[PDB]
C-alpha cells in the first residue's frame, strides 16, 4: 500500500544544557533523529516529513539526507500546531505514521503492528500500561473502547489510577487525518495533539490500539541520563544479538558496538571492546581487552593482543598484532604478519610473515615478505610525503632511521643505529659504523 | 543555633583483614570518616569529637585535620561507654549530634531534618524499615509513640516482626545528654547505647523520628564487599549528577570521580575513564576510552584519545594528545598542540600549533609555536636536570638525541638521527652525518 | 564409602554455532567440562566416566586427562540410551553420581547433599521449583512424594503447575543402576532417563530429592549468551571471595580472574584489572586500571600503574612498573626497580633499583644495580638470540644501542646515541661522537 511518516522534533532540549539540536545527539554514535528515520525507511515510509521549530539550519546540516522533506515552524507553540503544519503535505490516497526523533528505540515491529490494526477511515494509536502512570496522558476506554485522551492535568482521582498512557504514536488515513486536523481549537494557551482521538469517535469511527514489545520502545529523551539509559538498552540488545549468533563476548556489558559487524564463525571478544564503523571479523578471530576497532578487516585466525588501536586497517589470515599497537589508515599486515608493542603503522604495507616487533614507526612504506623490522626502527618520511620500500628477507638492525625516499632490495642487511638515505642492493650489508671513544675512570657527574 | 557532632569509630575492623583503621579506608578515594567530617562541617558543626580505641597515631595522622578534637578510649568496652568519654565535652546550650565513622553515605538532608525533628530536651532518632530486619535493633512504639529500642538478641517473636530498626544515629541538647548518659549500668557485660531512649521516655520526654531517604545513607562498613558496594552507590550517584548537568557519559557504570570535576557544557566522556583530585574541562572536550586525569586543566574543544594518562597537566583550547600518551606534571600545551602515540611529556611545554607525533620522550623542554617533533626524538636531559630550548618553525628530525642545556634557534632543521650538544642558530641546518659502510653479497646468520 | 560419576556431554551444541564441541567451550577460561571434572574430583569420584557422541577425537585431545574412562556412543539417540552405554561400567558396590558436561557451575556442597540422601537401594535426586517452569520435567508427587517425572511435553493443564522440575542429576548405587536401566523401552523414539523414577517407585524404593542452594548451579548452557550469564555469575563469586578474604577491589564488576590467585593483606586492585593463570601477590601490592598479569609473582609493595601487561614476570618488594609497560616471560625486576611507559622486557633482569623509564626494549639482559637505562636504549639482540650484560652504577645515555654479546662493567657511562659492539671497561666513559655538520639559512622544504 502506500504510507508515509512524520517526524516531530520541534521542541527545546533545555534539559540537554547543550548547543546541538536535541535529535542530533547520538545513540550508539549516531544521531537520535537517524534512527527513528532509519525505522521509517524499513517501513517503506514514501515520504518522511520533518518537522523542527529552531536549530533548522544545522539539522538540515547535520543531516545531509537530500531525500527528506523539511517542515519549518513559527516557535514551538502546538505539538498539533504543528502537526498541521505537516497536513497539506499529506497525500488522501496514503497512511500518515507519526513518530517523535528523540524515541529513538520505537521498533519496526511495534510500528508494523500499528499500521495492521488502524480502522478503515481511522486510527491506528501505540499504547503503554504503566507501574506508576503518575504524570502522563491516561487512555480512557467505555467498555474496553478508546473514546479519548486525559491529560494528567485534568484527571480526576478516579483517571489517575488508569495505568494506560499514551505514547504519542499513531496512526490514521492522509485524507481522514487532514480531516480531523483543522478543526480544534486552542482554548496552556497551546493546541493538544490528544484532541483528534475524541474528534474521531465525534464522527464515529473506531481509534485501536497495539502495545510495543519493550517500554524502552517509547522511551522518550529530555536530556543525557535518560540518553544513557537508552545506550545501555541498546548497547545490551546488540550484544546479545551477537552472542545468540554465535560470537563470544567474554563480558556483554563491556562491549559496544556503534555501527555494524560482520562476524564468520567461532570469534572472541574480550572485556572493553569498542566497534565502530563498520568491521568484518573472519572465522576464529581474537580480539583482547581494550582494543577499539574502526572501520577494519580482520583475517581468519588473526590475534588482536590488548590495548590495541586500529582505524581503516587490514589484516590478512593469521596476523598478530598489539598489545599496544597503533594502527592507521592504510595500515595493512599480510598473511602472518605480527605487528608488536609501540607499534604504529601508516599508509604501510607489511608483508607476508614480516614483523615489526617493538618501538617501531612505519608509514608510507611498502614492505615485503620475511622482512624483519628491529625494534626502535622509523621511516623518516616528512620533510608532501616520500615512499620507503624494502624487499623480501630484509634484515633492519634496531634504530634505523630510513630517510625517505630510498629502496632497500632483496636479501639485504642494515647494522643497529644506521641511517639510510641512499638505496641498498641485493644481499648488501650496510652499516652507519662511526668510532666509541673511551675516557678511563670517568667521574660521573 | 549551635551544634556539634560526635564520630564513633572504635572498633576492631577484623573483618577487613587490614592493618589500617577501618574507618581510613577510602571511598572514592578518601577516608571513610572524612566523608563524614565533610558532612559535619556542611552542617555547621562548631566542633567535632572523634572518638577511637586502637589506632590512635596513625590515625591522627593519616587525618591531619588540626581543627579536631580527638578523644581517647580504654579499649572498647561500650558503645555507650564512649559516648560517656566526650560526654564532659558537651556544652549545655549546644546540640549533639552522634555519627559513626564506618557510615559514610549519611546526607546532609536526613541529618538536617533530624535536627529539626529534636523535641526540645530530647532526642531527635534517625530510624529505617528493613525488608529483613533479622537481626538490628528493633523500633518499639506504644501508639507510634518511640518509648524504646530492643536488641534481636532479646526480641520476643512478636516484636521480631518490628520492622523498623535503629541507624544508631540522633541528636540531643548537650545539656539532655550529659544527663541521660552516665546514668547507665553495666549489667554482653558492656553498657548499651540503646538505653538512652528509655531512659528519656522515662523522664517524660519525647522522642521524635525521621528516616533517611536511601538506604544506602545508614550502610555500615564492616568489611571491604560492604565498602565496594558503597563504592558502586557513589559512583552511580556521581555520574547520574554529572550526566544531568550536561556531561555526557558513553556509559556512567564504567565512569569514576576521585575528587572534583568542573566542567563546561558538550563534554564527552567514553567508557572507563577516571578523574582524580581535581578536574577541569572546558566546553566541548572528548575524552576517549580508557583515560585516566589526575590534576588537569583541558582547554575548550581538546579531544584526548583512548588510553592517554595525564597527571598536573595543562591543555590549552584545540590540543589534541594520545592515543597511548603520558602526560606527567609540568607538561602544557599551547593552542591546537598535538601529542601523538607513545610519547611522553614532563615539566615541557609544547607550542602553538606545535607537534610531537610518535615514540618521543619531551622533559624539562621549552619548545615554541610550529615546531616538528620527529618520530623518536628524546631530550637527553639527564647526568639534576638541564634545560632544552626550541624556537618557532623548527624542523627536528626523527631519532634525535637533544642534549641538553641546548639551544635550538628559530627555523632551524636537525636532520634525522643526530646528537645535539652544541646550540644551534636560526635558519641552520645541522646533519650530525657518517658514512654507511657497503659489503656485498653478506651472509647474514 | 565408594563413588563414581558420569558426565554426559554428547548431544549437538548446534545453537553455539561453533566448530568446538559445546563442552570444551570455556567458562573463566577453562572447558565447562572440566569445571565438572574438578567437582567430581573434589567429591573423591573414584573413576570419571564420560559419555560423548561427536567431537570424540579433539575431546580426548583438548582434555588430556589420562585419567579418565571415555565411552563413545552410537549418534545421540537417547540420554538414557547413553546412560546404558557406561551402565557396564559400574561397580555394584559404589554410588553412581550423573553429571552434564553443560552445567559448569553445580557446586560440591548440593552434590554432597545429593550423596547423604540417597535412599538405601534408591535415588538422590536434584531438583528445583521455579518462578516459570514453561517447559521443563515436573516433579510429580503424591502427598509430597516423588513417584515420577513428567515431561511438560504430555502435561495436563494441572501439572503444568507444578514448579518443581528435574536438573537431570541424581545418584544411585551402581548394582541397582544396572538394573533399573536395560529394562525401559524406545516406544521421540527416544529412550527418556526420566522413567528410571516411576521404575523404582515400581519396585517399591524411596526417591528423595535435595535442592541446589543456587539457580545457576543447574543453568545449562546450550548458546553463547548463557554461558556468558554463567561467566558473569562466576565472576561475581570470586571477586566477592576476594573481598571478603581481604582485597581490596575498586569495582568488582570489572574483575575477572581466569585462574588461581594467591594473594597477601592490604592489596588493591583497580578496575578491568584480568588476572590469568597463577598469580601471586604480596602485601600492599597496589594494581592500576586495565592491567592484565599472567602467571607472576609481585612482591610486598610494590606498585603496578595503569595499562600494564605482565606475564610469567617477576617483581621484588617495592618495584614499580608502568604505565604502559610490557613484561614477558623471564622479566624480573630486582629490590625497588623501576620499569617506565612504553618499555618492553623480555629474559631480562633489571638489578637493585635499576630504573629503565622510558622508551625501551630490554631482552636477554643481565643487568646490575643503581642503573640507568637513559630513554630509548634498545637491546639489539638479534642477528639465535645473544646476551647483554651490564654491572652496578652503570649510566647508559638516551638512544643507546646495546649490540649483544657485549659487557659493560661497573661505574662505566655511555653517551647519549652510542653504538656499543665492545666491551666497556669499569669507569670507562664511551661517546659514539662524531660532528654534526652545519649549512646556514637552510630553506626547508
Amino acid at each position: 500500500s502506500s504510507m508515509s511518516v512524520v517526524i516531530l522534533a520541534a521542541g527545546k532540549g533545555t534539559r540537554m544544557y547543550s548547543d546541538l539540536p536535541k535529535v542530533l545527539h547520538p545513540l550508539a554514535g549516531k544521531p537520535m533523529v537517524q534512527h527513528v528515520i532509519d525505522a521509517a525507511m524499513k517501513l517503506g515510509a514514501q515520504h518522511v516529513h520533518l518537522v523542527y521549530g529552531h536549530g533548522g539550519e544545522l539539522l538540515k546540516k547535520t543531516l545531509a539526507d537530500p531525500s527528506l522533506n523539511w517542515v519549518l515552524q513559527a516557535e514551538q507553540l502546538g505539538t498539533g500546531h504543528a502537526m498541521q503544519q505537516a497536513a497539506p503535505h499529506f497525500a488522501d490516497d496514503e497512511d500518515i505514521l507519526m513518530l517523535y526523533g528523540d524515541v529513538p528505540l520505537i521498533s519496526v515491529d511495534t510500528l508494523q503492528r500499528l499500521l495492521a490494526a488502524k480502522p478503515e477511515g481511522g486510527i491506528g494509536l501505540l499504547t503503554v500500561k504503566l507501574d506508576n502512570p503518575s504524570g502522563y496522558g491516561r487512555i480512557v476506554r467505555e467498555n474496553g473502547d478508546v473514546v479519548g485522551i486525559v491529560e494528567h492535568k485534568d484527571a480526576s482521582d478516579a483517571q489517575r489510577e488508569i495505568n494506560e498512557i499514551n505514547t504519542g504514536i499513531l496512526v490514521a488515513n492522509g485524507r481522514d487525518l487532514k480531516r480531523w486536523l483543522s478543526l480544534l481549537d486552542n482554548n496552556q494557551g497551546e493546541f493538544y495533539i490528544t484532541d483528534i482521538i475524541a474528534l474521531a469517535h465525534a464522527d464515529g469511527k473506531k481509534i485501536a490500539t497495539v502495545h510495543p514489545t519493550r517500554l524502552s520502545e517509547v522511551e522518550g529523551v529530555n536530556n543525557r541520563l535518560q540518553l544513557s539509559a537508552l545506550e545501555r538498552v541498546f548497547q545490551t540488545e546488540q550484544a546479545e544479538k551477537l552472542l545468540l549468533a554465535g560470537v563470544m563476548l567474554l563480558d556483554p556489558s563491556r562491549f559496544d558496538l556503534r555501527g555494524e559487524l560482520t562476524h564468520g564463525r567461532d570469534i572472541t571478544i574480550d572485556t572493553n571492546v569498542i566497534i565502530e564503523g563498520h568491521v568484518i571479523l573472519g572465522d576464529r578471530v581474537r580480539i583482547g581487552t581494550g582494543c577499539v576497532l574502526k572501520n577494519c578487516v580482520i583475517g581468519d585466525d588473526s590475534e588482536i593482543s590488548p590495548y590495541t588501536v586500529l582505524e581503516d586497517a587490514r589484516l590478512d589470515a593469521n596476523c598478530t598484532v598489539g598489545p599496544f599497537a597503533r594502527l592507521r589508515p592504510g595500515a595493512e599486515l599480510a598473511e602472518g604478519a605480527h605487528v608488536g608493542n609501540f607499534v604504529e603503522i601508516k599508509k604501510a604495507r607489511l608483508g607476508k610473515g614480516s614483523k615489526a616487533g617493538h618501538l617501531s614507526y612505519l608509514g608510507d612504506a611498502e614492505i615485503g615478505a620475511g622482512v624483519n623490522i628491529g625494534a626502535g626502527t622509523i621511516t623518516c618520511n616528512y620533510d608532501n610525503k616520500f615512499k620507503t620500500i624494502i624487499g623480501d628477507d630484509v634484515f633492519v638492525g634496531s634504530d634505523t632511521q630510513l630517510v625517505a625516499p630510498v629502496t632497500v632490495a632483496n636479501g639485504a642487511t642494515i647494522g643497529a643505529g644506521t641511517t639510510v638515505t641512499r638505496d641498498v642492493a641485493e644481499n648488501e650489508l650496510v652499516i652507519s659504523r662511526v668510532k666509541q671513544v673511551h675516557i678511563q675512570g670517568w667521574k660521573r657527574p
